[PDB]
């Protein structure tokens, strides 16, 4: 699987992903002192930015341009081991390079914290990794419902979908913690800028919200015909 | 029918359909004091997080995520009368569950009235119901048609025509009542904070507009070739 | 073709859409002192206020919801004269029924106007017209592109990108007209509220931008293979 | 390939469709005094200016609209060198005609610089380069997934996507430059006012980021199975 050039171009396409998706969401959550953002409008710049990618990218890698979505793939047996290590590496090194493209390019005025997810509206690290757990939670349900070979009949439509539901999250959690659901989003500024106040609550939180979201679909939800042995060849890089 | 494995999927789904619609919905309602929600801020959270739910829930339970939507659904002879008791209850205790975690989770100085329907700028309750009627009239109209089976030929986009049909009655019904158009909704926030000040709009003005709505795509605008024993098979829980 | 029940249900569809969306769209666009709706705000009621009746009434009678799409699609063959007759004046009875019940609902110090197109920020009546012109010439191009039936490979968004085509002229028409881009939505509050300043642009810029938007696309742009006689026989009430 | 009536048909499209979208984008953009549009505001006119165009004339000439879009499908060998030569050239001519006719229907109080793209937030002409770089980089690759052919078993939402992603683009380039991301949308207004400061950016920028584009997704991403007799073949006119 690893020699395969479709699977290189996978993690390309990850990186690639991860790094427009911090670069055109950071960018425009920054503090604009001639326009300063709305909620409404740093939410459709995240939200829009995950539909534009799943669009554009959506059937080179799947899309995840997050670790918590490529953790909730793995726990799901939608992913291998191998291709989820591969998708998170490149998924937080584009993050990390698409956030300092973003500083280099923004004036020194205006750069501040480069938009870094912390913990707002005097909200307690106990209650943000509660709001984190159920952003991410109706992210991977939506995902996952989205991209269901089981849906062939009704294809719908997986970009907007997924894209908008980080829009809905984004209406929620900047009011909480600046509406991390992305680890690798998360980790962007906070290297760059060197601010890692509460950084556990974008981690944990996104994390385990993945994981139940991911529970939930494919053992709860919606579970697949997929037996026991076809669960760990999908895992262990078997095709 | 009730002893089926999908049909607990399916009261689980309602159940945490309403629960993430609550959370999502209400705490982007809040007044939060740094930024403000606009009404149309409030009207895509409350509109995509109906839209993301019917994505992710759609295939198992129907996504109905509203008592009144289940209710016209029963007068449209699509669910049964045990399915549509045992989806109200799930919607009725995922949307307090739903409020009572964002009341948990929201800081002190922030929750006020947890964003509960009432009656705003100097509208009397006659008034409001008369809202509530329209406002589920066209949610109604809209999962009707976005859920028809007679329109395989077109499948459009389900999820974002029923998202943004609630998106739409909150441009208006936010004005009057902050737009309930789900007795869930509304029962979800003044179960927590006590504030039941003429919520009696909140359940008359939704259940008729969706029985409206319901009598008027299945018996006049666009009726069925269901039989007579066709829709009491239906209703009265036959396969 | 009158004599057919189907027909009748069209008619209703028509009168209840043009109900709806004036009932929706100008309720959104008065001026609320609470919370002044902005010129997206608006734009997104008048927007996914088509969306949302396209998506439920289009395959019921087309969901024209406007003279002058319904001038445009008689111009273009699609409709016939007894038909088109028929659902201008169901859109024109629909609107004003549509503006009373808004103004019998909204309380006596908001109505004001009853957001009555007028000619603001000092424009001119010829540039007025010149506007409406190009608002419905794009409103009616993508109407035709999304309901031909050339273009079943993809079916694409119908509902939606017709919503956001009149969403699309709201961002530009609202800061000259108030962006009536239908004359059963400028009638409808004129007539209740006795405002008919101007009101000649919102008929003539409407009517004319349709005609030659229709007369763009089934003669310019994308000539479909009808004939003389079956363009004809469609006109004259023949099945 | 320059004698069919199909082709002819293209140019004009392509005519009409910079035309309105200068008309439609420009104007949605405009210092208006009573109502400052927002970044989100002006976002969604550009956004939902394309996807209603795409919707409307993409059936016809593929709805490029854009000079640098249509560089990127002449390196991808989508479109011919003679093909391209014209659409550019009724882009550029479109375009200008479009802000022409917007500048004689706005009041003189109101059009001021015709909203020129111009470095704003003390952004350097280097960083300037760098954005539109990247906000053209998004929009051609989710332009060339939209219009894939490979991706027929998933049609999704050109339309919507391709008018999103403008729209995203616009959420972080405004803060920057306006958010050019179109050779033909920034000599639109420069042309009528004379006002040309930094305008190799927003040919430079666009134009680079197309080429990059294109080149990462037709041999780096998702390379097709064209030969080099092929790709020669559709560049040079042969049918």
């Amino acid at each position: 699987e690893l020699r395969s050039i479709a699977f290189s171009r996978a993690v390309f396409a990850e990186f690639l992903a991860t790094l427009l998706f911090v670069f055109f969401g950071l960018g425009s959550a920054l503090n604009w002192p001639q326009a300063l953002p709305s909620v409404l409008q740093i939410a459709m710049a995240f939200g829009l930015g995950i539909g534009t990618l799943v669009q554009a990218l959506g059937h080179i890698s799947g899309a995840h341009i997050n670790p918590a979505v490529t953790v909730a793939c793995l726990v799901g047996c939608h992913v291998s081991v191998l291709r989820a290590a591969f998708y998170v590496a490149a998924q937080l090194l584009g993050a990390v390079a698409g956030a300092a493209l973003l500083h280099e390019i923004t004036p020194a005025d205006i750069r501040g914290d480069l938009a870094v997810n912390a913990l707002s509206n005097s909200t307690t690290a106990g209650q943000a990794v509660t709001v984190e757990l159920f952003l991410t939670l109706q992210l991977v349900l939506c995902i996952f419902a989205s991209t269901d070979e089981r849906r062939g009949e009704n294809p719908g439509t997986p970009a907007l979908s997924i894209g908008f539901s980080v829009a809905l999250g984004h209406l929620l959690g900047i009011h909480y913690t600046g509406c991390s659901m992305n680890p690798a989003r998360s980790l962007a500024p906070a290297v760059v800028t060197g601010k890692f106040d509460d950084h556990w609550v974008f981690w944990i939180g996104p994390l385990v919200g993945a994981i139940l979201g991911s529970l939930l679909y494919n053992y709860v939800l919606f579970p697949p015909a997929k037996s026991l042995s076809e669960r760990l060849a999908v895992l262990k890089g078997l095709e």
